[PDB]
């Protein structure tokens, strides 16, 4: 019902051996994977600069059953040539310095955040400046490339993830809205008159209580603030959509209409009044780090941080605990659910990094760290409280 | 509960009506004038005496408030008229006559809405004496502005047509709509005032549940199975101009929503299946069923009236709908026996009353003691620093 | 194990052609059987008067190998004269106007319900009053007949399932449990003393919220209350019967002792207090049409009506999803359970009409579109749950 | 039994006319008081530069019948010389930049953090790191300054609030506790080894849901995170004390032990466990901006912004809102208690500046704007909850 699509051990890359022999050029256990979206038969997986000996930041692997596939090498995308760290660490609007959590739209594009900053643990290296891509995913040749001014962000330390607001009519309409955890801020993107302004607010912080986990036996704190955007299906009377967004730590989500977050002189604003709504509690433990809204059933995927699971809802019932269920959930293989997104064909697809492991403990490249899972939508939630045909329970 | 005001008490009901029908046999009987309503305008308080029974002179009152509080035992004038109140002994449908009125309704607009059921439920012997209609009495003149009768099309007999709810657009005053809830058929009838047309929606949130249907109020156990009772109307939206109707039944612990945009649209009535378009808001809590509830304009704070806790709750439409949201801002299980009605005025009070219609039904009901309680809150001052306080943040679970 | 035993694409009347050949005598769509009960190598067929051109109301059919049996003619019973409609409408005691679900008893007598109305969209036309009826099936000749009083049910709009308590000694003694699903009652009939009265409760209502069905991508709502009743051997202490009796639109089943049901006095109350029990939940999407309890082993068959399957249950174990079990699944035939009966040679027998594709969608008379089956009861029970050896799963 | 002691219409400064007449050397609308302090009849009023137009950060004032003191002169302290604002902005250690809440200690010293910024709206102007001060109180000379380093906080945007942690025995053995309200931490400042650390916590950070206001009619929203330290009495022998703080947005109140963080090793961990703990909610709308520990009673007063009011809580007493007594409150006069200080007298001292009029309306210097009052604290507690003869209302 949910198969294992990608596992790895530790992650190659598909370059020449001039990178691979050069010192300080690939270290393995750097080498950590952030995301993996699904498009055609193209999985792309990232790898953020959060060390050094990282050749490329944004790959490509084909699928190819039998499932699970076994140590995929990751192929530089769209080519090596964009992946290339300059070694002056010169800014270059042609290069790809870090890349997180890319989605894919209707249009067969595939949107990205290059941070232009590398996080190495001593040593923050701010290469650029942030800028949001668009590669058509037919040609793999890149579109569009919009550098974010001083005026909306710093330096993009904390743009690890965009959710994308693409008009069912006019494919050229497009809206991004990245969630910054770390400046605790929401950077959103006018694709259309190339235009940018970031939103700040309280309920992008953290709860200070619902910020400890364990998880693997292994005890942290984070202070991480909104990460995750999902937007419902547009109003049929307004056009616009409900944007359900939550902070990583935190039991709680909360909601704003687009309409407001489209509004550039909103933004500007000193209090945004009664324009942000708490949803309400999402359950114990119940901390999320990414979630996707599918817009044929209307439901809801988070992907549970502390109880190592994914979990659904359906938008219509109450957001309430016994309005949701866990659709899977693997103590073992999950360990800290890095990213999860939906497809064009009606799946869910959700990833572990064992980031964790590489923080607090030692990673050992002969287990396997690194998972991707996909599950059908419609089969997962069938008999579940998801399915829109089944009632809400009573409480 | 300290800054909660008692306005009008009875322990029996008379009237300020010709000695020659207070004469008459089974012209007046004590016992059976049970008041359903209590409303507020300006210096003057409505009561509405359905006849339930026989012995009942008039159904529309009227009282003026004069101090000291609580007044005891006023008399209740038929309003506008007595000839309007007067019943016929033919029992022939007339067309410029109350038959039963239950409770009514002040606008903005100073007029007075109600709906004359036309059926009067005597144990025994059911009475249709004419078809359902909905009035609007000018206030400032005591004239009735509009009287419109409702199709069979839309209701039978009106037999459970207690309860209405206004919404008057904030901009004109002729545009008016008017939801009706049919506790007894299980439906809710819309009415078009500028257009007089009217359509009926059926929809399974208007029934009970089958297992919070039971209740024990002083002592005294028993069943109702009374569907949707109670609309409360929210704010227009401002980007739409439609309002959320919150809609509960009587022997329910759960409330729903619905947008107006749906309950205006007659077409949508006509549906066999209406969809998604009528949501489940949330559970209200143990013991939570509620009789009337209103929705403040001004604080966008509902009042519930709940009927097994013989109290009054209130709840922020900002906040989730969740028990941990909501506060009790009277309680009183001596008094409060049953919460008839509750309203909200133009004067930014929330008005609530008991009949004691328990102990008149399942019980001896004592003329000795007081039976009859009206109630008067300052909304702004009773949620002041409550969880009702739009000013003051949501509750979560941990 | 669970064989198909008749099949049609429509159904066709062995009656005089005059009838079929009189203008709108005969509209082959709108004839929808809704049972099939089985009698000494019998199958009686009835097609309630919801439409117009319907030329009999109870039918019969003769059973003869091989299986399944495809368009037999439906034969008029107990006669055509009785069956035959009235031009001028109005109420005559020797006719049948619509009759639903009839049952059959251990002393070879056929007992049904003549709701005397017919429930056409535009026009409800109300013939005659209710009538229960008993019929010898040995000498197909009419035994009983009783009108309805007004104090107890209206108009018979909702009578569309009975359920009979013959006394195991004496077949005179007999007490016949009618599910009005429409007004919300049950009304109890006497038959030795030729009395009846009401019953009015909560209980008899639905559930809000577990009311909406799906049935082959056909979404509805239906406010049916009390449909069937099913009552369970006497107790040997006391000779009283366990009333099992739940709504269409609910997933709960409710019991009451069949010693309250057959107490007129306490039919005249307003409040019944805590004679009537709830049983438990039967499970997500368990709506039940009909059911029937087995005396022998005292199991009792669901017809579900979302799951498109027909489960078991043993009295004995505690009323519990864990604690029943599927015995016959068919999405593709089994659209809506329409009846489901135990005849008296230890078979349950179900059916399917397709009611659901000719309210909401269309109904081709190209395909088979009404189905019969029949399953040993032993036979189907004995490696589940459901066998009385067999231990609960669930405590 | 609480007496207004201080108030103003306007801050005026009594310092050479060249400086005021000066370009956008004194607008007074700019001029707000941020802390009103005692001792011995002294009340020293600080101005943080917020903004263009404020002549000196650092003020006193003489206290003198008859109270309120109707528009004092503030006298720059302890000279004009190191209050007086360079005009090339570099940096000089000798002089004072930015101060906004000094606290005395017993040892008739006078500490203050100069946070060498100004923050003013537009361009933020840095123009020194943040530094420590003390200065003797008997002959009015500054005894020691120290330089906090940029591996404990980068520029002391938000270091607006201090704590004094005085040996009991020795006046040289102190620690002092800085909130940082803006970057969400805690620096801790070695006196005797002139040495310095920072601590991070997720608890240093506001409550999303409890950072909305509407003081005066005026609504609006916070982000700021751990602003006040209070410290019990220190036990008898190893002489640690109870750090009781919270953040501004916040209606909760936090725990950790001195000994925590007197522990510089204990500040470079990435994961404190439970060293930092949750003592309760404090209640609805009970905001607190600063607030102080009476060693005598044992009595934390709370300064609260949304009810405009001075409420009480004994130490000993579990941690409950209905353990806790409302002892001033003024709904008129109080519009943002801006600070709250305990002197060596036994009193409560708390001040208004209506800040927020300043911020999202017109501020007028007609109407009394500053406003600064006294209590005696076993007096204002007598008959309260907070008196610890009077037993607790709730077990909890
Ligand atoms: C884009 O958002 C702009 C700023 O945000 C608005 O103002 C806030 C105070 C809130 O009202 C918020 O909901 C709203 O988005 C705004 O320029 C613009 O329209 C605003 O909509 C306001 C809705 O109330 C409305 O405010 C008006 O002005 C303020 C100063 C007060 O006087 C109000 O009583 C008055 O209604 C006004 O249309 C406008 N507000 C402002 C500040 O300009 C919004 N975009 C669109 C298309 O509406
Ligand atoms: C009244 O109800 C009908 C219900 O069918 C609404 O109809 C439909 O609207 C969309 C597009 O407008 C159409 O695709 C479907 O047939 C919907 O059901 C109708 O809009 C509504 N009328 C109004 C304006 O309230
Ligand atoms: C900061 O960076 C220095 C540069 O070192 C080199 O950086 C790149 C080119 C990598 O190849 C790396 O492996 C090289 O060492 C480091 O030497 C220095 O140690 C770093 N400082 C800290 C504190 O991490
Ligand atoms: C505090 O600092 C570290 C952190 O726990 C620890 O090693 C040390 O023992 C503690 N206290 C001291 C200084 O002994
Ligand atoms: N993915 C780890 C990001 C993180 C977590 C906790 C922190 O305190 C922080 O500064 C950064
Ligand atoms: N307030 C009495 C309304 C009521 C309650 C239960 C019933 O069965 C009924 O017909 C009517
Ligand atoms: N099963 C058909 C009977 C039925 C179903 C639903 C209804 O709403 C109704 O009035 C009648
Ligand atoms: N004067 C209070 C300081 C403050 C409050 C809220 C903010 O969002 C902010 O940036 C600064
Ligand atoms: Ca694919
Ligand atoms: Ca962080
Ligand atoms: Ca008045
Ligand atoms: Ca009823
Ligand atoms: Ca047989
Ligand atoms: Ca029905
Ligand atoms: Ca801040």
């Amino acid at each position: 019902q949910v198969e294992e699509v990608l596992k790895w051990q530790q992650v190659e890359f598909d370059v020449p051996a001039s990178v691979l022999s050069a010192p300080d050029g690939y270290i393995p256990i750097n080498n950590i994977p952030m995301s993996g979206v699904h498009y055609k038969n193209r999985v792309f997986v990232t790898v953020p600069r959060r060390r050094w000996g990282i050749p490329s930041t944004l790959n490509v692997v084909e699928l190819e059953p039998p499932y699970p596939v076994t140590n995929p090498v990751l192929k530089p995308y769209p080519s090596f040539e964009l992946n290339e760290l300059r070694a002056d660490l010169q800014p270059d609007a042609n290069r790809l310095v870090t890349v997180y959590r890319p989605r894919v739209d209707r249009c067969d594009r595939l949107w990205f955040v290059d941070t232009g900053m590398m996080e190495i643990p001593g040593n923050f290296t701010v290469v650029q400046r942030p800028s949001i891509w668009s590669i058509d995913l037919k040609t793999n040749q890149p579109l569009s490339r919009y550098e974010i001014p001083q005026k909306d962000v710093e330096t993009g330390y904390g743009l690890t993830s965009i959710t994308l607001d693409v008009d069912p009519d006019d494919c050229s309409k497009v809206f991004v809205y990245i969630s910054d955890l770390q400046t605790y801020r929401m950077v959103v993107y006018d694709h259309e008159n190339q235009k940018s302004w970031r939103f700040l607010h309280n309920y992008f912080f953290l709860n200070p209580l619902e910020g400890d986990f364990n998880i693997q036996g292994i005890p942290f704190a984070w202070d991480d603030g909104i990460f995750s955007i999902a937007l419902s299906n547009p109003d049929p009377m307004t056009k616009f959509r409900t944007a359900y967004f939550h902070a990583l730590s935190s039991n709680s989500e909360f909601t704003v209409s687009t309409a407001v977050l489209r509004n550039e002189t909103a933004s500007k604003r000193g209090y945004h009044g009664d324009d942000f709504k708490l949803l309400g509690y999402r359950g114990a433990q119940s901390q999320s780090s990414i979630h996707g809204f599918h817009p044929e059933t209307g439901v809801i995927f988070f992907a549970l941080i502390q109880l190592n699971a994914v979990s659904c809802w359906d938008t219509r019932k109450p957001f309430a605990p016994q309005n949701m269920a866990i659709v899977y959930k693997n103590d073992r293989d999950i360990i800290y659910p890095n990213d999860l997104s939906i497809d064009q064909e009606g799946n869910v697809w959700f990833m572990s990094n064992s980031i964790i492991k590489l923080l607090y403990t030692q990673l050992s490249l002969e287990e396997f760290n690194f998972h991707i899972w996909r599950a059908n939508i419609k089969e997962i939630i069938k008999g579940t409280v998801c399915d829109p045909t089944v009632p809400p329970n009573v409480d």
